[PDB]
Order: C-alpha cells, then structure tokens, then sequence
C-alpha cells in the first residue's frame, strides 16, 4: 500500500481544464485531497465521483481515478518516465449534448466520512466530432457513429511497442492514419505489455503504463483513429508446460506472486478476484471512458486457449454476462463490448450473449485463406451483429515477413473481408516487424479510397451470388457485394494470388480477358480500379449485364453503379 493516507477526509484543491468546450471533447477536473485509505484504486477505501447534469436533466455519475503526472524522455533505446509532482485524483468527462452543464465532486473514504464541492457550471458548444461508435440500426453488419455516419474499421493490430514505448506510436500511428487507417488494437495485459495496468499487482494499477495509454489515446484523438482496448490475454491463465507463450507462473493473479488465485480455473469464480476485476473495470471507465476514440472494450484475447485446466465453458459464459452487465452499468457512454477466441469459428455459447455487441474471428491459415474468410463471414451472420476479423495472418510461425515481403497476404485478406460483409478489414498481426519496415500502408490507402464514398449502412449489400464467368485462358474467382445502387467486385487469379515472389502487378485496359455476367438491370457504369496503385484505370458505360474483364496480373477491383 505505497499510496496510503491516514488523515481526515478533506478536499484541498480543484483545478478545472476549461470552462467552455465542444461536444464530445474532454473536460478534465483535478482534485487534491487528503483522507484515510489504504488503496486509492479501491472504491471501498476511497470513492471519488463527479456528478454531472445537462440542461435537459440527464445525469452522469463519473468515477474518479488516481493519477501521477510524468514527463517522458528517451534514454537511448528505451522510454523513461520521470514523476512530476505528487499524485492526485482526476475526473474525465465528455458532454454528449450542447448547452450548459452543472457538476460537483463527491468523496467518501473508508471511515464513512463524506465531503463535496460547490456546484460549477460549464458550457458546451457544437463541434465536428461524430460521437461514440455504436452498432448500426440500419444494417447489423456495420458500425456507425452517434451522428449516423458509418465507421468502417481499416487498420491493423498495433498491440504493444518496443522498449521505446510511446515513441514507437509516434511513428506508427501517423503513417497508418495518412494511409486511410482509422483503427488499431492495444493490449492492457499481460504484465509485460506496454499498457499493462496489472503490472505488479491485481489490486493496484500501474500509473506509468496508464500514462502511456493516455498518451496513445490522445494521439489517436489527434489522428481520428479509434482503438479496441484488450483488457486481458490468455497467456495470463496458461501454464508454462502448455506452451504458446504461457505466463501463469509470472502473472500477478497467481498466489505465488501475491495474488488471490491458487490455479487459473479459480479466476472465473474467486470472490476476491472478481472484486478486484470490477475495480479494474471502474478504473478503466474512469480514466478512458470519456473518449470517443475508444471503439470497444474487449475482455479477452483468445480466452479459449487459457489452460485447459481452467476453461469451463459455462463459467466463462456467466462471467462474460456478468462483467458485461457491470461494465455497461458503470460506463456513462456505453462503449461496445466484445471478446475473442483463437478457434476461428469461435464459441457460440459466448458469442450469442446479448451483452457482447459484436463478434470476432482470429485466423492464421496459409492455404486457401480467401475461401476460409468467406466461409467464416457467412457463418457468423447467424449472430445478427457486426463481425470483426480481429487477427489475421499466414500459419507460418511468424515468417509472413520473409515469405511475403510485399504484403500480398494482407492485401488479399483486406479486400476479401470488406467485400464479403465483414464490418471492416481483416486486422493483420506483425505491425512492428512487417507492416512498418516493409512499408505496407499503401495497401490500406488503396482500399480506403475505393470504399469511403459509399454509405454501406444504406446499400442493403449482400454477398454476391447469381454470377457466371466466361473466361477461357485462366482461372478467375470473385468476392463481391451486391447492393441497391452499387455492386463491388474483387477479382483474383487463383493461380497467382497465393504466390508471393513476384513484384507488384500490372493490368492492361486495352485487352480483354473474359467476362462476368450479373443479375442486374442495365444501364450501368463500370469503374475498373488498380488495387495496388489505388487508382481508377478505366471507366465504361454498358447497356447489357455483361461486364468485360480487362487483363490483370493478380487481382482487380470493379465498382458498378446502377443507373
């Protein structure tokens, strides 16, 4: 209990960030106090709250959180954080309505004593921010912002940094954002992770790592990127002898390391662990919940491959139901909630829970992965909620980077997923050793420029069917969406799409390869699109349902507009 206090509860100071701000922007209160508490991360020891009310009478109860300021520096190849000042408490709020708000601070400590502040008034003006990310009510396959515009996630996993820490995100995030990226995922466990909150303990949270997460979230805010926060990874509950990057023996949850658990199975039902996990969720909501740049709360990375001694499907299901209910109940902004599985088909008993707002797939497969992605997307339509292919790669032991230095595998997956009805792109691994050094961002820019001007929420898109190729010299296949106004096609050569040795491909718009006839009524306009240069190649008006296919090397995109 390094942060204990033993004085009569009193507020000693309050600082307010701004008195006027824009819709969905951060309003931050700093509270200096003394009191009696052993653990500032435990609301039973000290409970700080901000009570906000808009001019319509809506009220928000925002938990406060313990904070230490740091100043970052680089010591050669590692980030080092110098503490600045004493730690204190903060409230972070975001107004969803414009107009006036009133608020006050309340504090209670373990003695039962309570103190509070006077009431303060702030004023909120309109802003450009679209709001929080929600499931679309118009098409359950997709996400929207509160303002009704679509959110199509385009990005990759960017889950931790090197020892350079936040300085790596300074490099990776602007490059992603300038190439159409609006999404990434970070890990808040296991204890070695850049943003690990449970670093030394499951009862108290790491203020340096939390500060790094603030920094990265603030950078996302500047770049219009949206983050999935993964709270825990399976490694925490996997024994050394089980392999697959196990970490039980080193995790703070284990009794050997000061935690409450004798074995990982007890994580789901141990009363002390559940209490501390709820405190962690409260801390996460308090510190990050204000942010519209939090796309989703993800409980687990690959919960199915915790130790087999610990995976009890009914208990894991009940825990997800109960924690989703708790997290929603305390999150004033009701961010989306999900969880993930290593097994590509997932676990229906958990994926079907109403408290999980969207489902995911992880898949690492080297052979015929285009067909595997299409099959999994078709299958998970049964859930009638969005589907994110949250991890994707070859099954090559991490050698994707030397088998496919040009990123054709990523290329194939992002086109396949977004034109098959997934909520966004397949999310690659290998951000640090492949995507960045091989400069693969151009693949995402080309795809973003092809999709961004169509409202997917309103096209009534369906996986393409009812087509017939007429092609003689080759084996061409298609992944397609058919909508009320647009038909989006991705064509690929089955004999070239899975070979990765050659340089970037061309196309010849003066030469005819074959045709594809579709069940659509002319007249139509056809745009042919180079998926590597991200450029329109040719445009053609037609009064039949027969689309000529121009010569191309590897793959080609076609945008058809019904007139």
């Amino acid at each position: 209990s390094r942060y204990k206090d033993n004085r009569p509860l009193n507020i000693l100071g309050i600082d307010i960030s701004k008195m006027e701000l824009g819709r969905y922007n951060l309003f931050e209160v700093s509270i200096f106090l003394q009191g009696s508490y052993l653990n500032p991360f435990d609301p039973q020891e000290i409970d700080v709250e901000g009570i906000f009310e808009d001019q319509y009478g809506n009220q928000y109860r925002v938990p406060g959180f313990f904070y230490q300021e740091y100043k970052r520096e680089l010591k050669n190849d590692y980030e080092y954080l110098v503490p600045v000042g004493d730690p204190y408490f903060k409230i972070r709020f975001s107004p969803i309505n414009i107009g006036s708000y009133k608020f006050f601070i309340k504090v209670k400590d373990k003695t039962g004593r309570e103190v509070s502040s006077d009431k303060y008034t702030i004023y909120v003006k309109e802003s450009e921010k679209p709001g929080y990310i929600r499931v679309s009510e118009k098409n359950w396959r997709y996400f929207k912002f509160d303002n009704g515009r679509q959110f199509l996630p385009i990005g990759a996993n960017i889950c931790w940094a090197t020892s350079k820490g936040t300085y790596d995100y300074d490099v990776w995030l602007p490059k992603c954002a300038e190439n159409g990226g609006n999404y990434f995922r970070v890990w808040l466990g296991p204890s070695w992770a850049t943003f690990a909150l449970e670093r030394e303990s499951v009862k108290e949270y790491d203020l340096k790592n939390a500060w790094k997460l603030d920094y990265v979230l603030n950078l996302a805010e500047k770049l219009n990127m949206y983050i999935m926060f993964c709270f825990d990874s399976y490694n925490e509950l996997r024994y050394q002898k089980e392999g697959a990057y196990p970490y039980w023996e080193h995790t703070p949850h284990y009794e050997k390391n000061g935690g409450p658990l004798k074995e990982p199975k007890d994580f789901w039902t141990n009363n002390e662990m559940i209490k501390y996990y709820k405190n962690k969720l409260r801390y996460i909501v308090a510190r990050y919940g204000y942010s519209t740049n939090v796309f989703a709360w993800e409980f687990w990375n690959q919960v199915d491959i915790i130790s087999p001694t610990a995976f009890v499907i009914g208990e894991v299901k009940k825990w997800h139901e109960d924690m989703a209910k708790y997290l929603n109940s305390i999150d004033p902004w009701k961010h989306l909630i999900t969880t993930s599985f290593a097994f590509s088909p997932g676990k229906p008993e958990i994926d079907s829970i109403s408290g999980l707002n969207f489902v995911q797939t992880h898949i690492y497969k080297s052979n015929r992965y285009i067909d595997a992605l299409l099959s999994l997307i078709a299958y998970k339509e049964k859930y009638r909620k969005p589907h994110l292919v949250g991890e994707f790669g070859l099954d090559a032991g991490g050698n994707d980077l030397w088998v496919d230095p040009n990123g054709y595998v990523i290329h194939n997956a992002i086109w396949t997923t977004i034109l098959s009805g997934a909520s966004g792109t397949a999310m690659s691994w290998w951000w640090d050793n492949h995507i960045h050094p091989n400069n693969l961002y151009f693949h995402y820019r080309a795809l973003a420029d092809f999709v961004k001007d169509i409202n997917f929420l309103e096209e009534k898109f369906e996986r393409l069917t009812n087509y017939k190729f007429n092609v003689y010299n080759r084996e061409i296949k298609v992944i397609g969406l058919q909508g009320k106004k647009y038909i989006l096609l991705w064509l690929y050569n089955a004999k070239e799409a899975y070979q990765y040795k050659k340089d970037i491909p061309n196309m010849d718009s003066s030469k005819f390869l074959g045709s594809i006839e579709l069940l659509i009524k002319p007249p139509i306009k056809v745009i042919y699109y180079d998926t590597y240069r991200g450029e329109k190649i040719k445009e053609l008006d037609l009064d039949k349902n027969v689309i000529p296919i121009i010569e191309f090397e590897r793959d080609l995109a076609i945008k058809i507009e019904l007139l």
